[PDB]
């Protein structure tokens, strides 16, 4: 019995990030809240994507009526699809702060930066999962002020030269929230 | 010895779910019943599939003959045929509670759902299973009342742009129900 | 009749209401009790109602004797599949031949199966498995004056927990 | 309705099942219960079946007062020399008039014996002493419209231990 | 049905046999139970027999409908100087109408009071207090085609010590 | 060091079954025989087969001088022949009681039922091996009368659509029995 999923975990280091703590006071309740939203599509043309999980609309649409939310496990997922075996493509994965200066083309020149070959030889199609360090990172994705090593993702792909009909993968990204404290707004809708 | 069967198991999340409470009286005489019942057959073309665990014919008859019955286990699984080699397809999967807004063209931004690369000789071919997280889902599926948070199967099924001869992998629903309390009905049939 | 096994103030209303008159032409009858006019003006002040008593009766009537009338009941989980079409196909079955003719005799009783179906006919939730009535009243072929008889049901209720709603009438 | 003495999660399921329609024409029926629609049906499911209770009835209906009939039952061990040409020669024996015309009132019921029969109606081996009805109509010599009553069948089973069949339908 | 007070293995027989078959013809029946078919048959394998339960009863027929017919039981001592012209006169007096037209119901019992005659059937020595039946049928003036009803009697047998007879058949 | 069997377990349930037990007296001696048998030869033409273990004439054989015999140890295997490569099909195993109504176009629909695809892709060769569950079978295989719950095994192959030159797998039944009590017959042969 073996699991379907696959890891690659990304290289780690110790680096602290700067946190705001709550004023002196009675501790407020909380709910934590999962979540899945796509990233890319590729497979057919060579794309790079690099997005700060601080603001996807899935995180947007969550945390929209509390003042106060951290991200509570993070990570990238490679699913490849029916193209994956036809279609072996490179993939780049990397998390780095979104306070990094650094840009998809890069992946490789970056401590964490990964490379991967989904699809086309021999178990290459597994779906692969980058947990993101939060560790490393910043994962105050909303607070009393803004925060700026909050989680980045980086993603580089090569397409086959001679494209596949359709996306070899799809790319998501997951992770749980842990929201508290009202935001006294208009609720009407 | 290895086991023919590779598990690719649903994330979950912390989420109760109420229910009729037991009526005053002395317990109850109860049966357990399995069961094993084909909710798809694809690779062949593309085709999305979203059916309650309620009402699949295998749990739709068993019921028949009771007032209550909630689910021990719960699990679909997905078995590659002999085409499954030669044409690899996608299959998206998730469980959500069939009071869940969410359609299988969209399995990928709710978070659980997964999806798999079936078939290419690349690759393992060992039957996938997703246990439905009965934890989350509301286990009743029939009583007195008529709860919402009922057990719903979401498949998507993305086949080969040249499509095979035939099914590439055969979906189905296996389980054990709990049921109790005779209901008063036509057993001519 | 049969077998199978498996704080707050409260008052007791007794009740019996007219569910069917018939004898005059073949028909089938399919009623919830739960719904039944007694049971409906009874657990109208109150929030939550349950059945303590419950069963069906035909008062045979002067037509009875020149008329024989087939007439057949079956009390059913109101979330159940059976039709008045098919009473003798069901476990609660039960035929007569009201007005067997020349016959008489006090009203057929028919004790529901309670302990078989949810008797909660009133709550702060829609249950389903609550008590319903199947008649199936099929008439000579040369139909009668008035009707042969008169069906209906009986039993009592155990409410409690007022309802907030206008006592005007 | 006579006398004469000599750990598995189970559930029971009561059921009737109209085993035949009669008056119109004299005829005789050997059936045994263990295999009537409802019980068969019923017991598909599992590999262990047995009798609770058991019983024949005959509902009297409307061609049941014009038009007299004799109707015969007898329960026996499904393992018994009696034939139903031969009812009130045997113990089970028992005769009616159903619709003795002008007649009417509820069917006629007739316990089966079962602590007199074996009552596991299915299992691991095949039985014998499982328990058949023994009907006996003899119709009015001048045949009536319709059928004068029917006769069903009606118990509850105490079933366990689930069989691996198809339970696509 | 009535009251007034005053190791070896054995087994228990239930029978029923058909004593009379009436309705065509006014007539008298004294035949002493002791020694009908069945329990004769029955007790053929023993050298002691005794009755556990005893009683007589009439299935309306067919005819009973058409053709009231007035039917009379009596159970007394075999040993007692009464006469069927005579049952109304006696204590275990009864008397019915079977087929008291357009009737119909099940067979009319009559309980023999075996606490009031030597049960013992069959033994060592000759017994006279042995239950012995009297029937008396008295016809419709005008004969039915068929018999209005079958007069049988039912009862089971507590034997015991096996007779040595030849069981070849 | 790798065992090369390869095990598919079949859902189980818990199912007594009747057995008649030896009168009281002094109990007889015991022997055990094993057994393989051959079941079925498909790959080339689509074809299912339903035999009852209870009557193989393997079985018949070694019971022939015994009034008593039970199943110690029973179950299937399907050998992928030097054609399973290139010609991959599916495959149903389904162990039911020989008292159950269920057909080999029905495995999928019954409780056990799996599918297998015996070649083609990676992985798909090592000899399956699919138990009996005598645990909720009727291990009686010969008695004092003919039980009903005996074990009998379904099968379904489908084959190519352009058939293999010859057949891809073969499929044996194997098994231990345990018997007892001489049966006081003409020995001349």
């Amino acid at each position: 019995m073996e699991i379907d999923k696959e890891l690659a975990p990304q290289d780690r280091t110790v680096t602290v990030a700067t946190v705001l703590p709550a004023v002196p006071g009675p501790s407020p309740l909380t709910i934590k809240q999962p979540f899945q939203s796509e990233v890319l599509f590729a497979g057919t043309k060579d794309a790079e994507a690099s997005l700060t999980i601080a603001n996807i609309d899935s995180v947007s649409t969550l945390t929209t009526f509390y003042r106060h939310a951290s991200l509570e496990s993070l990570w990238v997922t490679i699913h490849p699809t029916l193209q994956a075996p036809t279609f072996p493509t490179t993939v780049g994965v990397c998390w780095v702060p979104a306070q990094s200066p650094v840009t998809p083309a890069q992946i490789t020149k970056t401590y964490g930066g990964q490379i991967f070959c989904i699809g086309g030889a021999i178990q290459t199609l597994s779906p692969l999962i980058v947990k993101c360090p939060l560790e490393m990172m910043q994962p105050r994705v909303k607070d009393s002020i803004q925060y700026l090593d909050s989680p980045k993702l980086l993603i580089s792909i090569t397409a086959q030269p001679t494209a596949p009909p359709a996306s070899t993968c799809i790319i998501t990204v997951s992770g749980t929230l842990s929201m508290h404290s009202p935001l006294i707004t208009d609720t009407s809708t």
